C-alpha cells in the first residue's frame, strides 16, 4: 500500500512507469555496510556488467551507485523463511559428506503461480546453500518468488536470502537487511521477471553461486553476469564451502490446512507429468567440488523431499544434455 522511506546514500531515485521506485544508494553505503560484522569495509569490487530491466527507460544510476528496489509496506505480515507445518515443497536435495562444495548453479523455468488466498500465501522456487545445522544453519539463496503480501504484488519476482543462524535472528530478503553486498550498477534486486505462457514461450532464470577461493565471499552471477557477493565474514559453517544443495519449489499456505489442502499453485500449477511447456522445471542441476571440477549428480543421487505428493511433487527427465527436475502442482481441492 505505501512505500517505505528512502536508504541513507541514496543519490537518485528513478519512478518507473508502473509505480516500480529505485533508489540509486552509494555503493560504499549500501546497507551491507551497516553489519556490525562488516567493519572491514574493504569492497571487492571484482571476482578474483549491464542486465536489462523495464526501469532503465525512465534513467539510470550513475557510477559509484547501485540499483535498490523500494520495499513496499503493504500492511500484511510476511512470515519467517524456512528450511526444507503451513510450508509445503517439492525438492531435491543433494547432501555432501563434509561442507567443502565451492559453488552451485540452477536455472529455473519462470511462471506466475496462482495464489489461493494472496494476502497471505506465497509460492517460490529456488536453491538452497548450506552448511550445519539447527542453531548453526548457514544459507546462500536465490530464486524467483510470488508473494503479494511482501513484494505488493503477484508477480514472480527474482528474490535472495541469507542466515548464519537457521533463521532465528540472523537474515533477510534481498537488500532488506545488512549482509549481501551488491557490485552490479544496473540490475535491482526484486523486480518483476517475465513468466512463461503455458504450451509457449519458456523463460528462464540462470544463478550461479560461486565462492572465491581467495576471500571466501560467495558470488552471485544471473545470466553470467556479476550481481554482488555474500560476504564470508557474515558466516560461521559455510565460510569454506557447503555441505547440502537443494532445488525446487515451496509454497505457504496461510489457510492452516499444512498445504494439504489449498489450491495455491506450486511451479506453473501443473504437475511435472505435463512436461516441458505446461510443467515448470529447474535445469544445470550442478555444483562444484573442493577440487574446482563441476559435477552433475545423477537422478539417484538426489533425495526427494515431496511432503504432499498429491498436491505437489516432482520428476525426473534426462534430456539430451542433462538431467531436468520437473516439479510443482495446483494442490489439493480443499473440502467442503
Ligand atoms: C569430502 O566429501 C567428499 C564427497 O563425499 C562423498 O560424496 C557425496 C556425494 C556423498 O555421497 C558423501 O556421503 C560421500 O562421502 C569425499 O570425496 C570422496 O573421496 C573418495 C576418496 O577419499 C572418492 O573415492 C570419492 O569418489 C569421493 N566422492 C565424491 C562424490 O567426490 C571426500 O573424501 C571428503 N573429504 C574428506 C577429507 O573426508
Ligand atoms: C555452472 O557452474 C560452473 C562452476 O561454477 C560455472 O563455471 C564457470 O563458468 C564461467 C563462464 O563460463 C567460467 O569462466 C569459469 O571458469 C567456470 N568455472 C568452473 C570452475 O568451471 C558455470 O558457468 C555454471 N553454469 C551455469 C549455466 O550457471
Amino acid at each position: 500500500a505505501r512505500l517505505a522511506n528512502k536508504p541513507k546514500g541514496t543519490i537518485k531515485t528513478i519512478k518507473g512507469d508502473d509505480g516500480e521506485v529505485v533508489d540509486c544508494v552509494d555503493i560504499y553505503k549500501q546497507p551491507a555496510f551497516d553489519h556490525p560484522l562488516l567493519k572491514n569495509h574493504t569492497l571487492q569490487m571484482q571476482p578474483s556488467n549491464k542486465l536489462e530491466q523495464p526501469w532503465h527507460k525512465n534513467g539510470e544510476c550513475p557510477k559509484g551507485s547501485i540499483p535498490i528496489r523500494r520495499q513496499v509496506i503493504t500492511g500484511l505480515p510476511v512470515v519467517k523463511k524456512q528450511f526444507p507445518t503451513n510450508h509445503q515443497y517439492a525438492v531435491i536435495a543433494y547432501f555432501y559428506g563434509n561442507a567443502s562444495l565451492q559453488g552451485a548453479n540452477a536455472t529455473i523455468n519462470i511462471w506466475e503461480p496462482n495464489l489461493k488466498n494472496p494476502n497471505g500465501d506465497f509460492s517460490l522456487t529456488q536453491i538452497w546453500i548450506s552448511a550445519g545445522s539447527g542453531s548453526s544453519l548457514n544459507t546462500i539463496e536465490a530464486g524467483w518468488q510470488v508473494y503479494p503480501g511482501r513484494t505488493g504484488d503477484s508477480q514472480p519476482r527474482f528474490f535472495i536470502y541469507w542466515t548464519a543462524d537457521g533463521y532465528t535472528s540472523t537474515g533477510c530478503y534481498d537488500l532488506t537487511c545488512p549482509g549481501f553486498v551488491q557490485t552490479n550498477n544496473y540490475y535491482a534486486i526484486g523486480m518483476a521477471l517475465q513468466p512463461s505462457v503455458y504450451g509457449g514461450q519458456q523463460y528462464e532464470l540462470n544463478e550461479s553461486i560461486q565462492r572465491d577461493p581467495a576471500t571466501g565471499n560467495w558470488w552471485l552471477y544471473l545470466w553470467g553476469t556479476v550481481v554482488g557477493y555474500w560476504p564470508a565474514s557474515i558466516y560461521n559453517s559455510i565460510t569454506n564451502g557447503a555441505d547440502t544443495v537443494e532445488w525446487g519449489g515451496e509454497i505457504y499456505d496461510s489457510s492452516g490446512t499444512g498445504g494439504f489442502h489449498t489450491t495455491t499453485q506450486m511451479g506453473s500449477g501443473h504437475f511435472p507429468t505435463e512436461g516441458y511447456g505446461k510443467a515448470s522445471y529447474v535445469r544445470d542441476l550442478q555444483c562444484v567440488d573442493t577440487y574446482g571440477n563441476v559435477i552433475s549428480p545423477t537422478a539417484n543421487s538426489f533425495q526427494g523431499i515431496a511432503p504432499a505428493p498429491n498436491c505437489y511433487n516432482y520428476q525426473f527427465q534426462q534430456g539430451s544434455s542433462e538431467l531436468y527436475l520437473f516439479y510443482g502442482g495446483p494442490g489439493c481441492q480443499a473440502i467442503a
